[PDB]
């Protein structure tokens, strides 16, 4: 079918950088595009889970979603290729351009983020991880998600488990952390977080506390405090992504009106 990609319709051009796991390369995909290209290592993620719901997740296209173009398996490595962004994950797009951002481009970028994540909300597709570090930069600055439900194949559990040393704590929802509990209202606690990274241009969201404090801290009550650049309307809305019980979370169709509503006006 259509999704495997043979080995022939591919060239590597040069590294990219290192991604979870294995190595992305920056190449070319035989009469379509310049493609990202992982090399993934044997054993870090279930491949038949992934190969059984790869036709599925590339039919979540949409212009805010990175896209899964297809996989190249006739061989160990298998290499998963997607489509090329330009500029990199926000992370580091933000934190090597400090200073620059006025707070409607930094709000801009949450609204890109938040459109792709209503599309994944209404298809009933849950992330997971989402955090500025699979948030990519392409093209007329537009952000893009990426990696969304890649996490239900990755078999470290330090990784997984809620309580591995790898696991994403800082941007976990307390249904998510306590008992892996995932929906698209976990995924809005995550936009919140993300929210703060943007906003704070880059920082380490709770740099200064271990998994075990901000289980505690968030737990207790405690939220990230409001950075600079972001205004006492955008703050209520990053709170609002915090509220202990995920039904008092917006959706993400409420949060795209809301954030649109500053935005616009
Ligand atoms: C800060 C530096 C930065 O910019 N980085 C870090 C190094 C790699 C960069 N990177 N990563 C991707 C990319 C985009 C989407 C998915 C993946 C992926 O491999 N999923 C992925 C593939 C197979 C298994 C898994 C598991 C989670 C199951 C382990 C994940 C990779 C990418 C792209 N398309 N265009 C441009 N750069 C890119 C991002």
């Amino acid at each position: 079918g259509k999704w495997v990609i043979d080995p022939s319709e591919l060239t590597f051009v040069q590294e990219i950088g290192s991604g979870q796991f294995g190595l992305v390369h920056l190449g070319y995909w035989l009469n379509k595009d310049k493609v990202a290209i992982k090399t993934i290592r044997e054993g870090a993620m279930s491949e038949e889970d992934f190969i059984e719901e790869a036709e599925v997740m590339m039919k979540l296209s949409h212009p805010k979603l990175v896209q899964l173009y297809g996989v190249c398996l006739e061989q160990a490595p298998i290499c998963l290729v997607f489509e090329f962004m330009e500029h990199g994950c926000l992370s580091d797009y933000l934190r090597t351009q400090r200073g620059l951002f006025a707070a409607e481009t930094l709000l801009g970028m949450c609204l890109d983020v938040c459109e792709g994540m209503a599309y994944l909300e209404e298809a009933c597709v849950i992330h997971r991880d989402l955090a500025a570090r699979n948030c990519l930069v392409g093209e007329n600055q537009v952000i893009k998600v990426s990696d969304f439900g890649m996490t239900r194949f990755v078999l470290d559990d330090q990784y997984t488990s809620s309580t591995g040393t790898k696991f994403p704590v800082k941007w976990a929802s307390p249904e998510v952390f306590s008992f892996s509990r995932y929906s698209s209202k976990s995924d809005v606690w995550s936009f919140g977080v993300l929210m703060w990274e943007v906003f704070s241009e880059g920082k380490i969201p709770y740099e200064n506390r271990s998994n075990s404090e901000v289980v505690e801290d968030i737990s207790t009550g405690f939220r990230l405090y409001k950075p600079r650049l972001a205004s006492t309307h955008v703050y209520q809305i990053m709170n609002h992504c915090w509220r202990e019980r995920p039904e008092d979370r917006p959706a993400f169709s409420r949060l795209l009106r809301q954030l649109a509503e500053i935005a616009e006006s």
